[PDB]
């Protein structure tokens, strides 16, 4: 399909993206070992993420993080720009990617360079998708909801299979520099999953640098936030379950099935939802 | 708003008169010799009514071929069915979309036969949705979730479905009166249809039986112009609600299901 560019089997937008750049970034970009990664599904809360580490970084103050782009604060490795800026980029860097496991740098996994893994239930996954890039240029547009539903548990979707990312990354979650999170659990106790990041990371905060970072990283004060919620918005609704209000009776039935039968071989224990 | 409202009970504003609705429910006389589908709107008038009429003729297309269906079965509450039945030779046929408290008074002491035809109000919905989406001289809703909240409250042509139902189902035990789903006809036509041979004291022969499935089947009534006034023939099967039903719509409707019709069997409604 050439409303994507193809590369290895996985979809990307045909504008940002250079094959070329995608080569390099699997062969010869170099992770250091104070790299701080976040890595994500399209859709998962890479943002939310990038934000919380953003406070972290300046304790809970919000004057940086209300003047930069967020996108510049955690560039995205494997797009042209992110590229570019990070080859210039002082330690300690912070970035994100959403590749799976076979296409991230070669370099990463003999280095202690730590990431964090987020994931989010693929029904939530697929409807925040839907509605961001249902109008979106240099991606392949659905005619329909139910035909991006179709795709989407096909995987041919940008970043290819939800399935395939989970599969590739999910042997990584017992390494010492791995840390596997969900947004529901995020979303539900958010500063129990902050502490949790803070033990992976060895930072620690004061309480009201706590509070201040609880605060500004919440759905309400980013989305007010230019800089960080860059005509459909990227905080939509910021909730778990919200698939119900979208999913059919039968797109429910068909998914569940497909998702039994996917992810039949890994702990049901990994994912938090239902 | 854009419906004429009688009775606390919405109808189309053309075709439909206060006064007409009036005289059916207090002056109108019914014969010994009517038959009357009666259904809430989308539940499958327009199958039985083609499957009766069918009956009569023995299974020969060409009268259902050449008499547009609401002329062999007219509406009773209509304009048009209403003058067109007092000048009809019994036995007549005709349909009605009224619940039980705008219906006849005559009928009550009456001979007459009625076949009350139920469908599961989900895809009473979802049917009624597609149909009515564009078009005028009713009101219009802005979108599904809109529709789907009319329905749930009553707010659509001929009222709430949970009443229609529950005013009409005390008479399911009259000898003058049949009870069918539109999910035994489906599933089930040949049985059906001897049901309905039974009821109204007719015998038909497997020729006759073979013709009325044929000239009857979606198919045939779809590419029929008589019968198929968006269209009247959609889609024609149980279930396409689990095709439009978000699973949150599922959960409030099965809980207001639930508990508007916790009074009657559950044998009642053969879905869910
Ligand atoms: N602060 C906060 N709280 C709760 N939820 C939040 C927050 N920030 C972003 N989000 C939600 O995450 C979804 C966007 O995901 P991504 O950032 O991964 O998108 S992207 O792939 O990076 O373009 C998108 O999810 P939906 O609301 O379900 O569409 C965002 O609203
Ligand atoms: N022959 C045949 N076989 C199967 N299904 C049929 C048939 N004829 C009508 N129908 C379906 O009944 C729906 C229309 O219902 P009504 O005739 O009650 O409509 S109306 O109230 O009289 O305007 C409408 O249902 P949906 O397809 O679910 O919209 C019709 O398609
Ligand atoms: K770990
Ligand atoms: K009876």
């Amino acid at each position: 399909s050439d409303d994507f560019l193809w590369f290895e089997g996985i979809a990307f937008p045909t504008m940002g993206f250079r094959s070329e750049t995608l080569r390099k970034v699997r062969d010869e970009f170099v992770i250091r070992d104070e790299d701080v990664i976040i890595l994500t599904y399209p859709k998962s809360g890479t943002n939310w993420l990038a934000e919380i580490l953003c406070l972290m970084h300046s304790k809970g103050d919000a004057k940086w993080i209300q003047s930069v782009p967020i996108w510049e604060r955690s560039p995205w490795v494997e797009s042209e720009i992110g590229y570019t800026a990070l080859s210039e980029t002082e330690s300690p860097r912070l970035f994100s990617s959403h590749l799976p496991i076979q296409l991230f740098p070669k370099s990463f996994f003999s280095s202690k360079a730590k990431v964090i893994y987020l994931m989010r239930n693929p029904r939530d996954v697929l409807v925040s998708g839907y509605f961001f890039w249902k109008n979106m240029k240099f991606i392949k547009k659905p005619k329909s909801w139910e035909e991006y539903f179709e795709w989407f548990c096909q995987g041919t979707v940008l970043y290819g299979s939800w399935f395939d990312h989970i599969h590739g990354w999910m042997p990584m979650r017992e390494e010492k520099n791995f840390l596997l999170l969900s947004y529901e659990e995020l979303k539900q106790d958010t500063g129990r999953t902050i502490e949790k990041i803070c033990q992976f990371l060895g930072k620690t905060l004061e309480p009201e640098e706590l509070n201040l970072i609880l605060k500004n990283s919440s759905f309400q004060s980013m989305k007010e936030n230019k800089m960080s919620n860059y005509k459909a918005q990227l905080l939509r609704k910021g909730v778990s379950g919200d698939w119900k209000n979208h999913f059919t009776v039968a797109q429910a039935e068909d998914f569940d099935k497909l998702f039994q039968e996917k992810m039949a071989d890994l702990p049901r224990e990994l994912f938090p939802w239902e």
